[PDB]
């Protein structure tokens, strides 16, 4: 297991190669691997590189095995929405049984797993959820098992699980969603929520780390208190370098705005990937300069969500084993949690949920998707719930989904971007207070769109553009990726809601 990221085994080398834009996807070097000791590549390139006539592609092909070009995956003709997902699975399943070079930067794991799909070739983390959603709908528990499995060993190898299993993730995680993954598999395998509860444990250990030291106004990594000594979370990365995998894109973001310290460009951009929400104008002071990012200083509410979910659930798991002591810690740690999500994360000039700011100390007043998250985890009070869903019909919904915020960056995580486990977070939180009208608008306008998408490109992709049906989405600093895990997962289970549990259909139909 190769815990040295890229751009410190291979420093200049790593630093040249990726700003001559040798590639030209900067997370294509983050993957190559090294054929000898880099050491020893170093050395030879120090001495070849004053060669006349030295060329560095031929240096690095000679040097390094290169990420398969993609060369595309042609299914049988003629398959439906259906058939097209259900088929796709082995497409998207990869494994880490390849003779393991030492310096290779993809992390050994004991089991297959499910990728995004593209250039992401390693498994993410909360993608894997809604992938999971997807392989449960259509009956392949052995392949969500063995990605549980993989987590858990994750979180005892390296004390938390990373964006992805590559080392230039090991410095953050993403948005929590491995109790809820664990919940899902105890709907199959009953015992699972005892099984891998030590691991559970051992990932809220990895959120609270230092809780206990704080006072009221301090934060340490991935937890703050607030002046009223309310407890929340943060997205934290350990490190304040340029992304290896995007290395150009932050140098050249950090000298944007030379009046910033570059390390602290650099820890919010990290800390945004570490959001998930890589990026958007939700972390930005200003929409259209990436260079005034402050992800940090935000208590974002979709992660606080998730972070109750995460205490309900292991409350859960320790009432199941017989242990009323941590139950009942859990319970209360939980209760405290939603009180302090109602009391600073929510905008009630507005009527909806909202992120914190560390800054001002007060709620922001932007509505992003991530406003439907305590619906989600059924956190919110009935009547702020109404609200978020006169707020998602009145200013979030769009001819082709859920809108993920009302500001067109140019950024991914924006307009006109509608992305899968937004709208699924979304139709599951509305329908979770009674508001099914809007919940299965919700899941009709996406669906439409994937399946129009699907019809027209026959394929499914990363995002979609909300503001029509029928084109993938765009944005952000690489180009629409194609698959597409958590795309296939959802549309499987918002297919199974729009025609009768006795006849399903494969196509999404014309009506309703
Ligand atoms: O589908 C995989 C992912 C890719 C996207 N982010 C990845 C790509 C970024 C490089 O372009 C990488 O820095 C980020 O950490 C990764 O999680 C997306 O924004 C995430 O929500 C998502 O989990």
């Amino acid at each position: 297991t190769q815990t040295t990221s890229p751009d410190i085994l291979l420093g200049p080398l790593f630093n040249d190669v990726q700003s001559a834009k040798l590639f030209p996807d900067q997370k294509t070097f983050a993957d190559a691997v090294p054929k000898s000791d880099p050491l020893m590549i170093l050395a030879d390139y120090r001495m070849q590189h004053t060669q006349s006539s030295f060329d560095l592609r031929h240096f690095v092909e000679m040097n390094f095995t290169l990420p398969a070009e993609g060369e595309k995956y042609v299914p049988p003709a003629g398959q439906s929405l259906r058939e097209h997902i259900d088929d796709l699975w082995p497409v998207l399943t990869r494994t880490t049984d390849k003779a393991s070079n030492k310096w290779d930067s993809l992390l050994p794991l004991p089991k297959p797993y499910v990728v995004p799909g593209g250039r992401f070739r390693e498994v993410y983390y909360w993608d894997s959820y809604f992938t999971m959603l997807g392989l449960a709908e259509s009956d392949h528990w052995d392949k969500i098992s063995d990605m549980v499995d993989n987590f858990a060993y994750e979180i005892d190898t390296f004390g938390h699980i990373p964006n992805g299993n590559r080392s230039y993730y090991l410095s953050r995680s993403q948005p929590p969603f491995f109790s809820m993954m664990v919940e899902l598999l105890a709907t199959h395998d009953s015992d699972a929520l005892k099984k891998y509860r030590p691991q559970m444990e051992k990932e809220y250990a990895y959120w609270m780390d230092g809780v206990d030291a704080l006072q009221p106004g301090q934060a340490n990594k991935r937890v703050v208190k607030l002046d009223d000594g309310a407890i929340l979370n943060r997205y934290w990365d350990d490190r304040d370098t340029p992304r290896p995998e995007s290395w150009l894109d932050d140098v050249n973001t950090a000298k944007s705005n030379p009046n910033r310290p570059a390390t602290e460009i650099y820890r919010d951009l990290r800390s945004a990937a570490a959001s998930g929400w890589d990026f958007s104008s939700r972390w930005m002071d200003d929409p259209q300069k990436l260079g005034t990012i402050r992800t940090t200083s935000i208590v974002p509410v979709d992660l606080n969500a998730l972070m109750f979910k995460m205490e309900k659930l292991l409350a859960r798991a320790s009432q199941e084993s017989g242990d009323a002591a941590s139950a009942s810690k859990y319970e209360a740690l939980a209760t405290a949690r939603q009180k302090a999500i109602e009391s600073h994360l929510w905008n009630d000039k507005e009527g909806w949920y909202a992120d914190y700011d560390l800054k001002s100390k007060k709620v922001r007043n932007q509505l992003t998707a991530a406003a439907l998250f305590p619906l989600y985890v059924k956190a919110a009070a009935q009547d702020r719930a109404d609200k978020v869903a006169a707020a998602t019909s009145s200013r979030l919904l769009k001819p082709g989904g859920i809108a993920t915020t009302t500001v067109n960056s140019g950024q991914q995580w924006d307009a006109p971007n509608g992305w899968a486990p937004l709208q699924w977070v979304a139709a599951e939180g509305l329908q979770n207070y009674g508001q099914e009208k809007v919940s299965m608008d919700v899941t009709w306008r996406f669906l439409k769109n994937v399946q129009h998408t699907y019809d027209r490109e026959k394929k499914l992709v990363e995002k979609y553009d909300v503001s029509t049906t029928g084109t993938g989405g765009g944005g952000g600093e690489y180009p629409l990726q194609d698959g597409f895990g958590w795309s296939n997962g959802v549309t499987l289970k918002m297919l199974d809601r729009v025609c009768p549990k006795a006849k399903p259909c494969d196509s999404v139909p014309e009506n309703q």
